[PDB]
């Protein structure tokens, strides 16, 4: 029954919302609908594998809370292998290449994928964090796909394929089903596309040893009984003196104040009185998450690396199941493995195969990537697809179909009476992401710690000192990247120059 | 505790799936979350309205159930006012014509309007009512917004406003937000553009006499006991014999089959075991329903007749609170009234406005467009914004972004397990309307009874005949229309 705080939800933004407030002397219960903390972090132990994250995995630079959140709690990370070549597969070839990101050789193509990705982070600039709907074409941009963008960027098909497979894998959605805005706001919000992109450097630099699941299974050790597996919430009543949260189970928890932190379009999933108000009530209906199975062969050795190549693919086209991999290889060099992701359009279309029958697409194409046989024998195999998940919706994140972040962005973190809102979706740094989970979680809590007079204002939000473990290396750009001209640029000085 | 079938939501779907089922013979329970029947349409009451759709009010010719159905009940339909001429005002004045749409005068414009007309009905020709997702172009169409489709289509601003305008009345969403295919499907599913938009002849030709929201209340007191107020559906259970079906006031119902007949994105609100399959499980998370306050101006008499006007308004611009209005005045010619819908990004924006100030825009916007001083004296004013409702989700009805049809529109009926799927947004012809929630629940109700073998497999979709008291003419076009130009057409003669 009776308690200060509770807390719907105990993915890492629930825990670490939690943590804060126990840790300040409040009375918490967490309440979680599966039989497992973790949500859409869940790390996998057997005897084959000896561990392994299916859900979320990759830590890097700039990701300052996760880092001190895990570290606090005695957890270390290990960097993703990149020591050798990466592999970028286009027009059923491979061309390596060390570096982060694919040399571009024809001087217009160049132009075209310089002036891209520049465009992209110059548009970005314009989009507030903590407000997208501030930006001053905020209406134009959300009024057009990211695939409509593209179109009108892009002026050789070149760019407009490796812009494609970047959406694909930053959002596990097509390009014609995300709004620019929403597109431009996360990219930003991560810091730019060369940080997002990257392994060295970025977010993909780092796991942690043991696997993630290991941040909410140690902040539940810590809470104790406090945390109730198997209560999933149906049920809000904010019409009497303290708030009344009911489960699935008819337990009755009662609290001074609610926090929620699932996904927002889950908040469907709960009856509410008095109703949502009709912003928020329309908004958990127009707020979808991304279609991901998340894919890792094992192999008796990481045979790539005596290719010289690293594990890391970029691969292009419509027949391969999987767009991107990374070396899943254990620190220690054993249970060598290559995690790849099934993304969009194509987690839905191989979702109908059997497993046996997805692990031999995967081989073949590794096979013919990697230009080497040993692909065809793997050892094990695990996947999960997120799709299926009643209490996930969908990996990694939320996605605004255009139109929608305008219209209702500005009330995904508004308080709704008791009720406060954590959640990466709420994040203003790493939304998405573990990192957005723990800013959103801790700073949900705080909110609540102002609400009952314990804090100032001024507090709610909370700078975070930079991880020493893991440094953040500035990113820069040389001189020709800031002045080389657009394709039309170029075009516009040649008719000049035609006096 | 238990019975045949338990039906999830008593709106006009439930409500006409429940029906079918018990004069078949079954025992049937209608589980409903509000303390009302009917869901989108509701018929207010009071001595200064007498009565007043506040929901869903129209029907027309081609909707042959909810015409027999409403028959069946007792109802009668009586005809909107259109005998005056119409209005259609562009920048800042009046411009009546007679006939069903408003003409252009500029030659080009002329050309641009008519090839946009022509090209939407052209486009669906290849668009299959049963299975959209099998249009020969799908996946291209569903990969554009409306926004880009006028943008590619229309080579003037005119044609483009109104063509944006007739989108934002057709499915109270914006031509950026919606796919291409699903709104071109929507049109076809209607019978085309002309009988979507006509008011003589088409969709908004008649209302029911007393309201819509006696269809939904007659099934009730046919069924007595069986409807169940204040019952929303929390959780269903299909791992055992019989399907459980649990209540957030914790009762318990059992049944042998189940019908949902609540709006698709509203299937989020029941917790399932085992968990729906994966397509299921995200669509439902995929598909809102669109944003509308409807509003009603009650007046001393119906003044707009005077100067030969109908009431019928189509008003262009940003600054109108309302795009279009009918004559809502009952058919004896009193209770005079003005309907009009505010609609879509504008139902967000004045949404934050109290009632009287939502009152004051509507009768200086109808002054203005019907040249009367007699429009800034209300005698009384009714409204219901849709958008707050956590039972409808918003209406008219469920709009698809772009690339949902396609990857996701197949799963929409398919019954899972022991759950069979009916509400309007399931049906094939007038889906969004009272008619298609008519067609989708007798169909979901027959799917059962097949399933149970009762019936064979070739009537569980059946025809309907054609309403004596609303009977359809056919839609004509003229030589011209079927064969003068596009813009871009012209340029190539030149
Ligand atoms: C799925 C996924 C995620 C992901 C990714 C790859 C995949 C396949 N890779 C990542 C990566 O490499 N690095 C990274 O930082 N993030 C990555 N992501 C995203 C990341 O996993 C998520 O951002 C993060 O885990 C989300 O945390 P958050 O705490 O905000 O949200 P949640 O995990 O989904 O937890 C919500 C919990 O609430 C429970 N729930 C749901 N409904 C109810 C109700 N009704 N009542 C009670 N509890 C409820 C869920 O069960 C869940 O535990
Ligand atoms: C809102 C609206 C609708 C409308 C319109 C104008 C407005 C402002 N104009 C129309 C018109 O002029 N002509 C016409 O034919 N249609 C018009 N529309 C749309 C039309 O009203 C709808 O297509 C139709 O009413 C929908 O019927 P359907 O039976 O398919 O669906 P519903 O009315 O929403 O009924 C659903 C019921 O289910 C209940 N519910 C929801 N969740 C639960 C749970 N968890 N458990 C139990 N019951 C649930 C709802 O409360 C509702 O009663
Ligand atoms: C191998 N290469 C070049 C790349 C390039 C970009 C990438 N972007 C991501 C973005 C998010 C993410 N999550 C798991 C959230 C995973 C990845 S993996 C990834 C791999
Ligand atoms: C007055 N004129 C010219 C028009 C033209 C088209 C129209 N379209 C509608 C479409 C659906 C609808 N519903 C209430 C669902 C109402 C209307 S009102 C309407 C009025």
């Amino acid at each position: 029954n009776k308690c200060d705080v509770v807390v719907v939800g105990g993915g890492i933004s629930g825990m670490a919302a939690a943590k804060l407030l126990h840790d300040s002397g409040l009375n918490v219960v967490v309440l979680e609908a599966r039989d497992r903390v973790g949500g859409r972090t869940y790390t996998l132990r057997n005897q084959k594998v000896k561990y392994v994250d299916l859900g979320g995995s990759y830590v890097g630079p700039t990701q300052n809370r996760i880092l001190r959140l895990a570290k606090e709690l005695g957890l270390e990370t290990y960097k993703v292998n990149e020591v050798e070549r990466l592999i970028h597969h286009v027009k059923g070839k491979s061309y390596p290449f060390r570096g982060p990101f694919p040399p571009v050789w024809n001087p217009i193509t160049y132009l075209d994928h310089n002036n891209f990705w520049r465009t992209m982070d110059d548009m970005g600039r314009e989009i507030p964090s903590d407000a997208p709907w501030k930006a001053p074409l905020a209406e134009e941009w959300d009024n057009m796909t990211m695939k409509e963008l593209l179109d009108k960027l892009c002026w050789t098909e070149s760019a407009k394929q490796l812009a494609t497979l970047f959406v694909n894998l930053c959002v596990t959605a097509e390009t014609h089903e995300v709004s620019a805005l929403w597109f431009l706001w996360y990219v930003k919000q991560c810091g730019g596309t060369t940080r997002i992109a990257s392994t060295t450097n970025g977010g993909q630099e780092r796991k942690f040893v043991g696997g993630s699941g290991q941040v909410s299974e140690r902040i539940m050790d810590l809470l104790g009984d406090r945390v109730k597996l198997e209560r999933p919430v149906i049920y809000i009543d904010q019409t009497r003196e303290n708030v009344l949260v009911e489960t699935l189970n008819h337990e009755m928890y009662e609290a001074k104040y609610v926090i929620s932190a699932i996904p927002p379009t889950l908040g469907m999933k709960i009856h509410f009185n008095p109703p949502l108000p009709m912003m928020r009530n329309q908004m958990i209906t127009r707020v979808p998450l991304g279609s991901v199975i998340k894919c890792i062969v094992y192999y008796k050795e990481p045979f790539w690396r005596k290719k010289d190549y690293c594990g890391t693919m970029i691969i292009d086209g419509e027949e391969a199941p999987v767009a991107a991999t990374l070396d899943d290889t254990k620190p220690e060099g054993n249970y060598a493995a290559i995690m790849g992701f099934i993304l969009a359009h194509k987690a839905r279309k191989l979702a109908r195969l059997t497993k046996e029958e997805r692990l031999k697409k995967l081989c073949e194409l590794y096979a013919k990537v990697l230009g080497s046989l040993e692909a065809l024998e793997p050892v094990h195999y695990e996947e999960k697809n997120w799709c299926e998940e009643q209490y996930s919706g969908g990996c990694y994140t939320t996605y605004f179909p255009p139109g929608i972040l305008t219209q209702y962005g500005r009330v995904l973190r508004q308080p709704v009476d008791r009720i406060y809102f954590a959640g990466t979706e709420t994040a203003t740094h790493w939304s998405g992401y573990m990192e957005g989970a723990v800013e959103a979680g801790e700073r949900a809590a705080r909110e609540i710690l102002h609400a009952m007079g314990k804090i100032p204002e001024d507090e709610i939000w909370q700078s975070e000192p930079e991880s020493v473990d893991v440094p953040a290396q500035p990113i820069t750009t040389t001189f020709l990247e800031r002045h080389l001209p657009s394709v039309p640029g170029l075009l516009r000085l040649i008719g000049l120059t035609t006096i």
